């Protein structure tokens, strides 16, 4: 009834597992991408605090998603702005660019050494809860499968809440590699 139906659910989550390695891996790469061609670097002086010229489209929820996530790899980018509606209300686009620009890089949101370790770490985390997998599909068990199950569950919110604040961080890319254009307005 549900005895060849476990091993079912069970290999379900073994994929799931190699397939989370997967997202993680693109992750990892494509944040690599970022923190490797920022320039942010040479907008956080007094020389270009305005010349703000406009990118953060209607898309501006981006930034909601981003600091809803319940979880992530790599820390939150909710612990990392003073308020989820801070913007969402009173800042005005462009003047919450910079906002959120200040503090990503102030809380070294492009450090990759420590991202990279976070990054490592889970992708450690998933490779064990396989090699787990296997063992209990062997010894099976009611407890085991479903903690595991949770266990797997968890590292599911973390990559995908990985994902809103690469989003954000790559929106914010883009309003950043235009907002740099528009400070050569002159020379």
């Amino acid at each position: 009834t549900e005895l060849i139906k476990q091993g079912e659910q069970l290999e379900q989550m073994a994929q799931q597992l190699e397939q989370l390695k997967s997202q993680l891996e693109t992750q990892k790469n494509m944040y690599e991408s970022m923190a490797k061609t920022t320039n942010l670097g040479d907008l956080l002086g007094t020389s270009t605090n305005t010349l703000a010229n406009n990118l953060p489209d209607n898309w501006k929820e981006v930034y909601s998603d981003a600091m809803n996530s319940s979880s992530s790899v790599t820390p939150s980018v909710n612990s990392m702005m003073g308020q989820f509606n801070a913007e969402v209300d009173d800042m005005t686009p462009s003047e919450a660019i910079a906002y959120m620009n200040k503090k990503l890089a102030e809380k070294g949101a492009y450090d990759r050494v420590m991202a990279e370790k976070a990054y490592n770490n889970q992708m450690q985390e998933l490779s064990d809860m396989q090699a787990l997998t296997e063992q209990i599909k062997s010894t099976p068990d009611l407890k085991s499968i479903a903690d595991l199950q949770a266990r797997i569950q968890t590292s599911q919110g973390a990559i995908q809440g990985e994902q809103a604040k690469l989003n954000l961080m790559n929106m914010l890319q883009q309003s950043q590699d235009k907002l740099l254009r528009a400070q050569k307005d002159r020379a």
